[PDB]
């Protein structure tokens, strides 16, 4: 259990951790997400996405329903959180730090449609970032050091935290806003 954070090193917080904890800087949350606001460390779903995983539509609640709120998709309904292309740093927070497979960052292509549900055909299927997790334990919190890609306007990065001693992942997505 865990989530997409900004305490200590991060990037840009989780859409699901902007539920319960305020953003960064702006102070900004996420509203009306329903149960998960009390455990934003609970987005938990099946391996294996896009292949097996989490079918389109409900990739950001990775099927939970607890989580069922993150599921809608518009212009203008989640804080963004401003990103550059380049070097960025990434940052999970931990509840239970399981034994962990790996980490991986894909991010929607440049054309997506911010006004439909998510699904496999709005990412890259090429993740921009992999960390390794060797079947251990990692610390209760991490850094990722990635390389963004180039995008304007409104983006949404999918962040899956694959729990090695387990048929289930962790899927954060992450709103995020480029300059343009
Ligand atoms: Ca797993
Ligand atoms: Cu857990």
């Amino acid at each position: 259990h865990g989530y997409v954070s900004a305490v200590e090193n991060g990037v840009a917080e989780g859409r699901v951790t902007l539920c319960k904890f305020a953003a960064n800087g702006t102070g900004e949350k996420n509203t009306h997400c329903g149960a998960i606001q009390y455990e934003p460390q609970s987005v938990e779903g099946p391996d294996g996405f896009p292949v097996t995983g989490p079918r389109d539509g409900k990739i950001a609640s990775a099927e939970s329903a607890l989580a069922a709120a993150l599921d809608e998709q518009t212009a203008d309904r989640w804080v963004k959180r401003p990103i550059q292309a380049g070097p960025q740093t990434f940052e999970w927070t931990f509840t239970a730090n399981h034994v962990t497979k790996d980490w991986k960052y894909y991010i929607t292509k440049p054309n997506w449609n911010p006004n439909q549900p998510l699904s496999r055909d709005a990412f890259d299927l090429n993740p921009f970032c992999v960390v390794e997790g060797n079947m251990v334990q990692p610390p209760k919190r991490v850094s990722h050091e990635c390389i963004v890609p180039e995008r304007e306007g409104y983006q949404v990065i999918l962040a899956v935290w694959d729990v090695g001693d387990t048929a289930a992942s962790f899927y954060n997505v992450i709103d995020v806003k480029f300059d343009g």
